[PDB]
């Protein structure tokens, strides 16, 4: 039936539903690091999240969703590649079954153990489903974690997991500061690309920052504890929900640095 990421709905099979899987903006993408070319014309980026506005957190059996209130200029991502101003709506990981892998994006063939997103949405577009029709639609800042270090940041959203446990539960999630889930550094890849789940819609500016964030062991073992199932259904640890890196093709990848 529907895609997923285990043995029999995972991204080799995406293709059949979404024949965009085998287009030519696709990600996520390895970052070769000696291969990138520091760009002198991009700016510093501008991350202004001072009143961001947290509502809920979803289990939507792919992932789960911190959801910010985008119905007002609030927490806003601009500058770096971008033209004009993008709105936050969610953020979410992509994590492993054991911590040499689970990030979508690479670092000269490197696996984090886990990769954030945040989303962002292009207000000259109105909306989010009208942005992601768009080459310029959303702007996604990702971010690596490996695991060392307990994020202090990051502990609110391990906490409420346990109330989330199984597709299609959701609980308040007020108040919620992204960020400090950043790392201390802004230095930054660029390339076009696409969302990394299905529809693969082909209408994303990547920005992957280059110093990973540090998350402990037991942070990452909460991740491992949910489900894809939903509830009463047989387990299926939520766990490995990532893409592997697709064909460049006729793409450049940008450094902010160097
Ligand atoms: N992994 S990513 O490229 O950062 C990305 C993921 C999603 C997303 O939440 N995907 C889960 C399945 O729908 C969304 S929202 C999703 C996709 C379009 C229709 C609305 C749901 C947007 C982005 Cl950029
Ligand atoms: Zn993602």
């Amino acid at each position: 039936h529907h895609w997923g990421y285990g043995k029999h709905n995972g991204p080799e099979h995406w293709h059949k539903d979404f024949p965009i899987a085998k287009g030519e903006r696709q990600s996520p993408v390895d970052i070769d690091t000696h291969t990138a070319k520091y760009d002198p014309s991009l700016k510093p980026l501008s991350v202004s999240y001072d009143q961001a506005t947290s509502l809920r957190i979803l289990n939507n059996g792919h992932a789960f969703n911190v959801e910010f209130d985008d119905s007002q200029d609030k927490a806003v991502l601009k500058g770096g590649p971008l033209d004009g101003t993008y709105r936050l709506i969610q953020f979410h990981f992509h994590w492993g079954s054991l911590d040499g892998q689970g990030s979508e994006h690479t670092v000269d063939k490197k696996k984090y153990a886990a990769e954030l997103h945040l989303v962002h949405w292009n207000t000259k577009y109105g909306d989010f489903g009208k942005a992601v029709q768009q080459p310029d639609g959303l702007a996604v800042l990702g971010i690596f974690l490996k695991v060392g270090s307990a994020k202090p940041g990051l502990q609110k959203v391990v906490d409420v997991l346990d109330s989330i446990k199984t597709k299609g539960k959701s609980a308040d999630f007020t108040n919620f500061d992204p960020r400090g889930l950043l790392p201390e550094s802004l230095d930054y890849w660029t390339y076009p690309g696409s969302l990394t789940t299905p529809p693969l819609l082909e209408c994303v500016t990547w920005i992957v920052l280059k110093e990973p964030i540090s998350v402990s062991s037991e942070q990452v073992l909460k991740f491992r504890k949910l489900n894809f199932n939903g509830e009463g259904e047989p387990e299926e640890l939520m766990v490995d929900n990532w893409r592997p890196a697709q064909p460049l093709k006729n793409r450049q990848i940008k450094a902010s640095f160097k």
